[PDB]
């Protein structure tokens, strides 16, 4: 997260962070006790799941191994379309004031809605600086129109933009696959963003949860 603050302690329970073995590799968002939604560019063979504290490497968080995970079938490598995937934790997670299943949506927040972003990913670019609290910053839903002008081809119908005009504050390395609420549900999942991070006028770019609340829903339903 670019120039953000350090998140409200205990306001996102439903954060968890992947893990390859102890390090960092994305955000993710706890659906229910035996699934993480995160994004389907941070794919593995196998994740180390952190849950229930603000401080990643907090020596009393939860940790579960996951082994199985499944993107989006119109997930795209090259074009990053449908950028998103479940991961089935090994054993269910315990629930608690710290642990808690996220709010998914019911329908799309319009454009001008003021949302949070969070996650552990650097703080600067393209030097590297990795904070040990989840990080939050405030940026508001940008039209699929007015983002058109400047991403063009590059955006397609499920992504959704949202930044702060003339400012730094955005998402960056580390943070895919973490929240973006707005208003009380997930409305976006970090996906992706111009490199170095943060140029103003460079809006992030999210998968548009509301779009796949269907495929979500059937795809936990199917590995029972
Ligand atoms: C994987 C996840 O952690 C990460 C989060 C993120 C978000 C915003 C900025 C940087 C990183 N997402 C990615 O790394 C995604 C998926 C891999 C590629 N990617 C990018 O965001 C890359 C770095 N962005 C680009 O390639 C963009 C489209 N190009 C440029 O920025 C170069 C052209 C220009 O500068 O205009």
């Amino acid at each position: 997260i670019i120039d953000g603050a350090p998140c409200a302690r205990g306001s996102h329970p439903w954060q968890v962070a992947l893990l390859s073995g102890n390090q960092l590799h994305c955000g993710g968002v706890l659906v229910n006790e035996r699934w993480v939604l995160t994004a389907a560019h941070c794919k593995m063979n196998e994740y180390t799941v952190h849950l229930g504290s603000d401080t990643l490497g907090d020596r009393r968080a939860q940790r579960i191994k996951a082994s199985k995970s499944f993107r989006h079938p119109g997930y795209s490598t090259q074009t990053h379309v449908n950028d998103l995937m479940l991961v089935k934790l090994n054993s269910q997670a315990r629930l608690s004031s710290m642990v808690k299943k996220v709010r998914l949506p019911s329908r799309c927040e319009p454009p001008g809605t003021t949302c949070t972003v969070s996650g552990w990913g650097t703080t600067t670019s393209p030097d590297v600086t990795f904070p040990s609290d989840l990080m939050c910053v405030d940026v508001k839903l940008i039209s699929p129109q007015d983002c058109t002008k400047v991403y063009k081809d590059l955006l397609e119908n499920s992504m959704l933009c949202a930044g702060i005009p003339d400012s730094k504050k955005n998402a960056c390395n580390g943070d895919s696959g973490g929240p973006l609420v707005c208003r009380g549900t997930l409305q976006g999942l970090v996906s992706w963003g111009t490199f170095p991070c943060g140029q103003p006028n460079d809006p992030g770019v999210y998968t548009q949860v509301c779009k796949f609340t269907k495929w979500i829903n059937d795809t936990m339903k199917k590995h029972r």
